[PDB]
């Protein structure tokens, strides 16, 4: 009862006893008096608050195998000599493809990150955007899958010099270093100092120049929400930050980032990426323009992010000046590029993880990263 694979196949239809592929199952790590996980491994009590939200888990692991066959088919395409909208449109076309996008009940989490050097997140190209990846180029691919809101985001960065490859696996070692530190109870502040203390035992030379990778420390991680990409709690990067817990049950984005620059961004370059305010509700409008447009937004992504390119598409036209509006009563909020300094390096490695009773289960995780 075999069919076709290749990029085409929704994951749906991929699994017909709608039983989706766990992602990695890791023992919560151990405590002061080395308390470990072994026993939550199986405790009937919570074997059974974890199989309660099992749906839940179920959504989040439909969307990552669409995540993980989705970037798997990146990789082998992209290539300098691609302008970053080609890049784009051919991953979110796959993406819709495999995640069986039906509006609001399964689609694109959020606009695909294709930040390039300096910029470290949120760059997409708008319509018109001419700029071509190069082969010295450092690419964040950064991009999300969801099933009922329940929200994959995921991320790995492109590069095709050699010259970055310990840049890389710096901060690729600095994200799983904050993946096996978290679990029920563990304080975010230490996540970020063990991930800073990973991220900066390595010293990096790219073109003849030496630096100690930084974290980029007003970046980083966070909770998860349904239909919430950021649901309030938020993962360091950097020692001091954060005094809380997380919590059973909890969904994480563990993600960081590195840099030559001076470990810090700041909003440059036109926005792109956009984002209705969770908290703002009903908002009666009468400028027609307006009205249509946050119309068009409730419709089609609600409170999840989305772009400039994805209202194109929806045949929407000169809606600059309603979205302007829309930003400014703090209905939608923009989110622009995020940038070190000019001529530095940024890189970044990301994955989304279940704080289940029974277990950590870093759901996104594949055979690549
Ligand atoms: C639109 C939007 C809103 C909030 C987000 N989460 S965040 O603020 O913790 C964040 C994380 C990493 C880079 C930039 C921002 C993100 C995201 O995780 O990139 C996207
Ligand atoms: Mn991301
Ligand atoms: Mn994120």
């Amino acid at each position: 009862k075999v069919q076709t694979d290749p990029p085409s196949v929704p994951i749906c239809d991929l699994y017909p006893n709608g039983v989706f592929p766990k992602g990695q199952e890791c023992e919560y790590p151990p405590t002061q008096d080395g308390r470990t996980a072994a026993w939550r491994t199986t405790s009937e009590e919570k074997k059974a608050l974890d199989q309660a939200s099992e749906e839940i888990w179920n959504d989040f692991r439909e969307a990552a195998e669409a995540h993980r066959q989705v970037r798997k088919y990146v990789m082998s395409w992209i290539k300098p000599g691609m302008t970053m909208i080609e890049i784009c449109e051919k991953l979110e076309d796959c993406s819709r493809k495999l995640i069986k996008e039906n509006g609001l009940n399964a689609g694109l989490a959020f606009p695909t990150g294709c930040s390039l050097n300096n910029c470290a997140a949120h760059y997409t190209p708008n319509a018109g955007d001419t700029t071509v990846l190069q082969y010295d180029d450092i690419c964040k691919i950064d991009f999300g899958t969801h099933i009922s809101g329940r929200i994959i985001d995921c991320a790995f960065t492109v590069t095709f010099n050699p010259k970055y490859d310990t840049l890389l696996k710096a901060v690729k070692d600095a994200t799983n270093t904050g993946i096996k530190c978290a679990g029920i109870d563990v304080r975010l502040c230490d996540v970020g100092e063990a991930i800073q203390e990973v991220m900066e035992s390595y010293e990096v030379e790219i073109d003849g120049k030496t630096y100690q990778v930084k974290p980029i420390r007003n970046l980083n991680g966070h909770s998860i929400g349904q239909y919430r990409i950021h649901a309030g709690k938020t993962v360091p990067i950097i020692k001091g930050g954060e005094a809380t817990r997380m919590e059973e049950g909890e969904v994480y984005a563990i993600e960081t980032f590195g840099s030559t620059g001076k470990g810090v961004v700041h909003d440059d370059m036109e926005c792109s990426h956009y984002m209705k305010n969770f908290d703002v509700g009903h908002v009666p409008i009468r400028l027609p323009r307006t009205k249509h447009l946050l119309n068009v937004i409730n419709e089609n992504f609600g409170t999840l992010a989305f772009c400039r390119r994805w209202l194109d598409r929806l045949g929407e036209s000169k809606y600059l000046m309603a979205l302007k509006n829309l930003c400014d009563l703090g209905i939608v909020d923009p989110y622009p590029p995020l940038c070190d300094i000019k001529g530095s390096y940024t890189a970044q490695f990301e994955h989304t993880i279940l704080l289940r009773p029974t277990c950590k289960e870093v759901v996104s995780r594949g055979d690549d990263y």
